[PDB]
This record gives structure tokens, C-alpha cells and sequence, in this order.
């Protein structure tokens, strides 16, 4: 059994809410909680756009700017309003900061930069879905491991991001 995000062409595990381009019609057989996309490029594109919507916000709930990996991941993976106190959001931010080789409170973060967005998207995909080797698949030689470099690039291109090339 593949992870839910990969089965759904929704490797970010985006919850139903916005009618992203490339969604399947929702039916009685649909995933009850998470978006299902017709192709991986559409799911990857939606993930890049969601992260851009957070980054483009001036201020977070806590009153602080949204201009750092910590503040972007706080929006992406928010804690619950009540129930058991748990620090999954802090661990998630630290893990993505390691993927970017940046400190979580570095305010030079630019998610309009192709390479920065690529590393954050790929980090989230690998975090949400685990190792392809755990599902008896060969990982691709990249951060995300589930999708080819070409599949990641097509998602990001569709989200408007420009990789400088020679
Ligand atoms: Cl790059």
C-alpha cells in the first residue's frame, strides 16, 4: 500500500477546500479528507501555490511577519486550538530548515526564488510520504525521492517559478 499522499497525486496532503486546477470530481469513493488530483504535476503545483499564499501574507496570528521558514511552516502545519499540548510544528520547521540548509528564523527566505521553493516543496513531499524504499520503490536521486526532477520542475513551472538555466 502506497502512502495516502502518493495514492492521491496530492503529496502535500492538502485538505479539501479550494478547487485547485486538476482536481478529480468528488464522489462517494473520494478520500474523505484530502484532495485527489488527475496528475502529480497538479498536486505539486497546488502545494507551491499554497506556500506562496502564506509567504505573501504580511503577518501571522502571533502578530509576527511571515518571512521565515518557521513562520511559513507554522501556517502549513498549524497546532490544534485545544487538546493535548504537542510540538509537531517545531519539529516540522526544523526538518524543513535542514533541507534548505538555512536557520528557521533567517529573514532572507525568498519563496519567489525557484531553488528555495523547490527545496521546500521537495522537503514537504519527503516528510509527508516517507521513503519510497519502504514501499519497495527505487527513490529518484533528489530531495523528494517520490517524483522525477522533471515532474517537480513541471509542477513549479505551472506555479509560475522561473529556474535560471544555461
Ligand atoms: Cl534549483
Amino acid at each position: 500500500s502506497l502512502p495516502r499522499g502518493i495514492r492521491n497525486n496530492n503529496p502535500g496532503n492538502i485538505e479539501w477546500g479550494s478547487p485547485w486546477q486538476g482536481l478529480q470530481a468528488r464522489t462517494a469513493a473520494s478520500d474523505p479528507r484530502f484532495c485527489q488530483f488527475i496528475d502529480p504535476a497538479s498536486g505539486i503545483r497546488a502545494l507551491a501555490v499554497i506556500l506562496t499564499t502564506y509567504f505573501d501574507k504580511r503577518k501571522a496570528a502571533d502578530g509576527s511577519k511571515i518571512d521565515t521558514i518557521r513562520e511559513v511552516i507554522e501556517r502549513w502545519a498549524p497546532p490544534k486550538k485545544n487538546g493535548v499540548v504537542e510540538n509537531n510544528t517545531t519539529a516540522y520547521a526544523n526538518q524543513i530548515a535542514r533541507v534548505l540548509n538555512m536557520q528557521p528564523d533567517d529573514e532572507t527566505l525568498n519563496l519567489h526564488d525557484y531553488e528555495t521553493m523547490r527545496k521546500m516543496v521537495e522537503g514537504i513531499i519527503r516528510h509527508e510520504n516517507g521513503s519510497p524504499e519502504d514501499y519497495d520503490r527505487a527513490p529518484y536521486n533528489n530531495i523528494n525521492q517520490w517524483y522525477s526532477d522533471e515532474q517537480i520542475a513541471e509542477g513549479l513551472r505551472r506555479a509560475g517559478l522561473v529556474k535560471p538555466k544555461t
